[PDB]
C-alpha cells in the first residue's frame, strides 16, 4: 500500500526498464500457451511507457479486445542481489500479471495507480525475461466502468446492427486507451533495515510553522529527520529520533498557488536515505470559503485528461511542462485529475510549479440508468465495484497524501448520486477518505447534471459542491437566453445552501476554424458566448468559489454521431493551439486574483 | 457623362446579363471575324462574372489576349420610337462591342462604365451581341503591366522560361477579366433627355441650399424637386434650364453610420430620373478631416471586390453581407482599392453611411521596385493620358455620392523619384478642377526608405501611408517594428497636416496559433496591430486606420503568396480570424468623431 515515488539516493539504485519492448496481441491461447516462459515469438515492437492503441495504423489493434503481451529481457548484475530488489509499475491499464521468467510474481487490477513486488533473488538467473501481460476490459466490476447490457447513449445508431467483434462498452467518455502507461522501474534499497513509508502534515497555529512526521519503517535501526531550504540550508534537524515528532520550521515560507514554496525533507533509517520535497500549507473549508492559507480562494482552471498524440494515456513529460507553461500565460491556478489520477511525474511538477489540484478516484461510469437501478443489491444486478472503490481511496491517499497542490479528493465523476441507494454506496467511502487522509482535506464528488438536482447525494456528504453543467450545449443549445435563465435557477439553489460550490465542467464543442458572428454550435465564438452567459451568473453568486473548464483540450473519444473526431470541448486543441475562448479566458483570469475574489 | 441606369416612367431597363455564350481567342477570331455569326464549338459563361475561376481549366484562368462573349438581343421594334442604349456596367480590361457584326463602340480601362446607343437601322428582327474583351496589361494601362521588369513577389530561386506568352501584372491582385459588372439595355425618350446631373450644397443655419446644374440634350424645360424619404416636397423650381439653386429648411445631413438621403427628381420634356442625395460637407482643417464641421477618425480597411467563384464580378448578397460586418465590427470606412468598385455598392454605402476614399485604377505606376517618369521616347511609363481620362470619367461617375469624402489618385506609385511631381500635378489639378465639391485628394504612399522625398508632401490634402511594421520589415521582430514605426510616424506627424494608415497588416492563415510571436499566426496579426497602435494612438495628426485587408483575396502565384494574400481580417469566405475580434474590440471604443479633438 505503501508507494513512496522510486527516487536515486545514497542508499537506492533507480534503473528505468522503458524502452522498446516486445509486444503480441493475445489470440485465446497466450496463457494456455504460456507465452511469458520464452522469448515472444512472430511479436510488433511497442514503446514503454506508452498506450498502446495508436502507435500502429491498426484498427484492429486500436480496438483489440482481451490481453495482450509486453516482454523485454532482464539482464542485471548479480551483486544487486545483496540489496533488497524491487520491480515498479506506476502504471498498467487496466489489469496486469506480471511474469519473471516462468513465475507468476504479482497481478493487479486498477490502471492508475503503482504497484510494486520485490524480485526474489533465487529467481535471478544469469539471463531473464520480463514479461507483463495487460487486460483492457471493463465491465461492472471496473473503474472505470464498462457496460454490459446497457445501451450506448453517446454512440447510438439510428438502426440497430451486429457488431463484427465483441468489443468494450465504456461508460465513460474518453477513449479506453490501455497498455503499460507509466515507466517500469527496477530499484533497491538496503536489505535489513529501510523506509517503507513517510507522513507529514503542517501546523500553522500560533504563529508557528511545523512539520509533524511519522516514519515508517521495516527492521531495526536509528531514524533521523532534517528539513532544508531550497538553497540548501538546514532549518530543522534531529537525529536517533522517534517513528513521529514534530520539527519547529522558523521563518516558514508557506506553498501558496502559482508561488511554491518546497522544502527537501531528508531521512535516514539505518544505511536507508530518501528526500521528501515538501510544501508546508493549510486547506480548510469554513462556512463558504476555501480556505488555503486562511485565505479565501478562487479556483480557475480546467478539468484535464492525460492525452497526447501517439502514446494515448502515456506520460509525456514535455508536454506536461508545456500543459502547465500554458495554465500560467492563461492566469489558471488549478485543475481536476479527471477522471483517473495522473502520474506522479504530474503531480510532482504541480508540487513545483505552484498548481493547485482536485485528485479523484477513477470512479466514472458508476451509473447503470444513463429495471434495474445502479445502487441496488449486486444480487440484484447493480454495480459491483464499491470494494475495489475502497480500495482506489486508500492507494490514492497513500501516493499522494504529501503532496501541497493536492487541496481536495473528488470521490467519483458523474456516478448515479440522485437515485435510491447513493447515499448508502458512498457514506462509507466518503468516511473512508476522511480516516485516512492524515491532512484531512476537503472531500466532494463531482455532480451529474440531472432534472431532480435537489436529490443529488453530494449536499449530505461533500464539503464542496462540485457541478458539471452545460447551460447552452446539452440543453438550451443555440439559445443562450434560455441557458441563462435556467443556470441562474438552478444556481440560486445552490448558492441558498450557504457553502461552497463550484463549476468542474461547462463548455461546449469547438471545431477549431469553424467560425460564425451569429449564435451557431461548434464555432469558436459559440465557445466564447457560451461562457460569457454562465459567468453573467456565476459572478453574481456569493458561495461559486471556482470554475474549472471542460477541457484544458481536446482529447480522443469512443466513435459516434456526437464525437466529432473525439471531445472538442478543450479551450485548447489536442497539439495545444489557443480556441478563441482560450484568450477570452486568459483575459478574463487576469482579472480575476487567486484570493478575494468572493 | 455616366448616370446610373434606373428604371423611370420615362426609361426603360433590360437587364441582359444572364448566360451568355463563350469562346477563347485562338489567334483567328478577328481574322474569322466570330461576331458576325453564332459562336461556333463555344462554352457557357456567366455575364457578370469574372472568366477566370468558373471552370477548372488553367489554360483559361492564365488566358493571355482575347475572349468573345455572345448573346442574341431580341427586342421589340417599338422601342425605336426612342433612343436605344447599351450601358456596360464595367468590361476589363478593353472591349470592342458589336451589335451584328457592325463595330459600335470600343473602350479602354477595365473598372468604369461606357455606353453607345444602337442605331435604329442596325436593329433587325434577330439581332447578335458580341464583346470581346482583351486582358492584356503593359506599361500604357491601368493598372499596370510589366515588360522587361523583373518579378519581385513571384521571382524564382533559378530563372526559368515560361511554357506560354502571359501577362506580367505590376500588382499584387489577381488579374480578373471578363464582363466584370452587368450590360443592360435602357432608354430615353428620343427628343430631349437628360444626360447628367451635379449636385453640391452649402449649410447656412439649419438650412441647406443645394446647387444644381442639369445637362441635357434637346430643347424642353427642366424642373427639380427634392422629397424627404417619406414622399413630402421640400423644395422645387420649375423651368430653371442649366443651372440654378434652391434651399432645405431644417435639413437632415448624411452622417457616417447615420445616413439619410433626399430623392431629387428632375423632369426634361419627357424625360424623368431621380437621384438619391445625402447633404453633407467635407474640408480639411489644419491637421483635422471635417465631416459636417467634426474631426472624423476613418475605422476601416482596404478592400478588394473578390469573391468566388465570380472573382471581380459583381456579387450583391455579398456586398451587403459586407457592410453588415462593417456594421458588426465598428468600422465606419473602407478606400475602393485599388479600381473604382461597382455604382451598386456606391449607391449601398450611401444608403448605409459607409464613408468612402475613392480610388483610379492607378496602381502600378512604378518602373524600379530607365527611372519611371522619364519621358516616354527614353522608355517612361505611358499612363499619364489614360489616367487623366480615369480622373474624369471616376469623378463623372461618383461626384454626388455623399459617402465619397476623398479622392485617391494612385496607389503605391514612384513618388519618391525624379519626375513623380511633374506626373502628378497635372493630376491633382484635374481631380480638383473637375470635382464640383472640392473635396480632398490624395495618392496612397508606398512604404519607402527615402519617405521625406515622397511628392505626396506637395500635393495631397492629406498623407495615405501604406506601412508594414512588423510585415515587410521587422517581421517575428515587434520591439523593433514600434522603435521603426515611431521614427517615421513623428517626421509624418510633425508636418501638421491629417495622415493615416491605408494599409497595414500581417498575413495570418486561419487555423494558425502561437501563443510565442509567430508569423503567419491568428496571434501574431493582434500583436501586429497593437504594436503599431502603440504608436499611432499617440500621435494627434494620425486621423485613421484602414487595414490591409477586409477579407483574403486572390493574387498572383509565388513563394510568399499562401493562395492569395491573407492579410484579411476575415477569410474569402467571410469568417473572422481573432484579430477581426481585436478590432471589433478596439472600434467599439473609439467614437467616429472627436477621438483626437
Ligand atoms: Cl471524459
Ligand atoms: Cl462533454
Ligand atoms: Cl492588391
Ligand atoms: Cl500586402
Amino acid at each position: 500500500n505503501a508507494m513512496l515515488y522510486p527516487i536515486l539516493t545514497q542508499s537506492r539504485m533507480l534503473i528505468d526498464l522503458s524502452g522498446t519492448w516486445r509486444f503480441k496481441l493475445d489470440d485465446g491461447s497466450g496463457f494456455e500457451k504460456k507465452w511469458y516462459e520464452k522469448t515472444l515469438d512472430d511479436a510488433q515492437l511497442m514503446p514503454v511507457p506508452s498506450s498502446y492503441n495508436d502507435i500502429k495504423e491498426s484498427a484492429d489493434l486500436r480496438d483489440h479486445y482481451g490481453w495482450v503481451f509486453y516482454q523485454r529481457d532482464l539482464n542485471i548484475p548479480a551483486y544487486l542481489k545483496t540489496q533488497r530488489i524491487v520491480l515498479r509499475f506506476a502504471a498498467v491499464t487496466h489489469s496486469a500479471k506480471v511474469y519473471v521468467n516462468g513465475t507468476l510474481l504479482c497481478e493487479h487490477k486498477g490502471g492508475f495507480l503503482p504497484f510494486e513486488t520485490e524480485i526474489p533473488e533465487n529467481l535471478i538467473r544469469d539471463e531473464n525475461l520480463l514479461t507483463v501481460a495487460v487486460d483492457n476490459r471493463i465491465d461492472h466490476s471496473t473503474l472505470p466502468v464498462g457496460r454490459e447490457d446497457e445501451s450506448n447513449v453517446l454512440g447510438g445508431s439510428f438502426f440497430p446492427y451486429t457488431p463484427t467483434k465483441k468489443q468494450n462498452k465504456p461508460n465513460f467518455d474518453f477513449f479506453n486507451y490501455c497498455g503499460i502507461t507509466r515507466p517500469v522501474k527496477l530499484y533497491t534499497t538496503p536489505k535489513d533495515a529501510y523506509i517503507s513509508d513517510i507522513t507529514l502534515t503542517s501546523s500553522l497555529e500560533n504563529n508557528t510553522a511545523r512539520i509533524n512526521y511519522k516514519i515508517d519503517t521495516k527492521g531495526s535501526a536509528h531514524t533521523a529527520i532534517g528539513v532544508y531550504t531550497k538553497q540548501g540550508v538546514c532549518v530543522a534537524q534531529t537525529e536517533n529520533t522517534g517513528t513521529e515528532g514534530s520539527l519547529t520550521i522558523e521563518n516558514a515560507v508557506l506553498w501558496e498557488p502559482l508561488k511554491p514554496y518546497l522544502y527537501e525533507v531528508k531521512i535516514s533509517f539505518g544505511e536507508d536515505r530518501y528526500t521528501l520535497p515538501y510544501g508546508i500549507r493549510s486547506v480548510a473549508v469554513k462556512g463558504n470559503k476555501f480556505l488555503i492559507n486562511n485565505k479565501p480562494f478562487y479556483f480557475k482552471g480546467y478539468g484535464k485528461h492525460e492525452d497526447t498524440f501517439p502514446a494515448g494515456r502515456g506520460l509525456n513529460m514535455p508536454m506536461n511542462a508545456k500543459d502547465i507553461s500554458l495554465m500560467k500565460w492563461q492566469g489558471a491556478n488549478s485543475f481536476r485529475t479527471s477522471h483517473y489520477p495522473y502520474s506522479e511525474e504530474m503531480m510532482r511538477l504541480c508540487d513545483e510549479e505552484g498548481i493547485v489540484v482536485i485528485d479523484e478516484t477513477t470512479a466514472v461510469g458508476v451509473h447503470l440508468n444513463f429495471r434495474v437501478n445502479t445502487f441496488d443489491p449486486i444480487e440484484q444486478g447493480g454495480i459491483r465495484t464499491q470494494s475495489h472503490h475502497k480500495e482506489v481511496i486508500k492507494d490514492l491517499i497513500a501516493r499522494d497524501k504529501n503532496h501541497a497542490c493536492v487541496v481536495m479528493w473528488s470521490i467519483a465523476n458523474e456516478a448515479d448520486t440522485g437515485s435510491k441507494g447513493a447515499y448508502e454506496y458512498f457514506k462509507p467511502l466518503f468516511d473512508l477518505a476522511r480516516e485516512l487522509d492524515p491532512q484531512k482535506r476537503p472531500c466532494t464528488l463531482v455532480s451529474l447534471q440531472m432534472v431532480n438536482y435537489k436529490e443529488d447525494c453530494t449536499i449530505k456528504l461533500s464539503d464542496v459542491f462540485c457541478l458539471n453543467r452545460y447551460y447552452g450545449w446539452y440543453t438550451c443549445g443555440a439559445d443562450l437566453q434560455a441557458a441563462e435563465k435556467m443556470c441562474r435557477e438552478e444556481l440560486e439553489f445552490w448558492n441558498s445552501l450557504g457553502k461552497p460550490f463550484m463549476y468542474t465542467e461547462y463548455g461546449a464543442d469547438t471545431v477549431m476554424g469553424l467560425h460564425d458572428t451569429t449564435d451557431s454550435m461548434f464555432t469558436e465564438e459559440y465557445q466564447v458566448e457560451y461562457y460569457k452567459t454562465n459567468h453573467k451568473v456565476t459572478d453574481t453568486l456569493d458561495c461559486f468559489i471556482g470554475e474549472q473548464v471542460w477541457n484544458f483540450a481536446d482529447f480522443a473519444t469512443s466513435q459516434g454521431l456526437i464525437r466529432v473526431q473525439g471531445n472538442k470541448k478543450g479551450l485548447f486543441t489536442r497539439d495545444r493551439k489557443p480556441k478563441l475562448a482560450a484568450h477570452y479566458f486568459k483575459e478574463r483570469w487576469s482579472k480575476i486574483p487567486d484570493f478575494g475574489y468572493k
